[PDB]
């Protein structure tokens, strides 16, 4: 339910970070 789905927010939010460089670079 939203408990598991708490963890793929995790993964969103860090791997956002990543996006965030490939729009740099």
């Amino acid at each position: 339910g939203v408990v598991d789905i708490l963890k793929g927010a995790a993964k969103d939010i860090a791997g956002h970070l990543a996006s965030k460089v490939m729009n740099k670079l």
